[PDB]
């Protein structure tokens, strides 16, 4: 998982975030 923009994406998520994050997957 990952916390981003005051929000948090759960483990298993994959999203296309702005540069320099880009497409990121989050096993945790």
């Amino acid at each position: 998982g990952f916390c981003w923009h005051h929000s948090c994406v759960p483990s298993g998520t994959c999203a296309d975030f702005p540069w320099p994050l880009g497409h990121q997957c989050f096993p945790d």
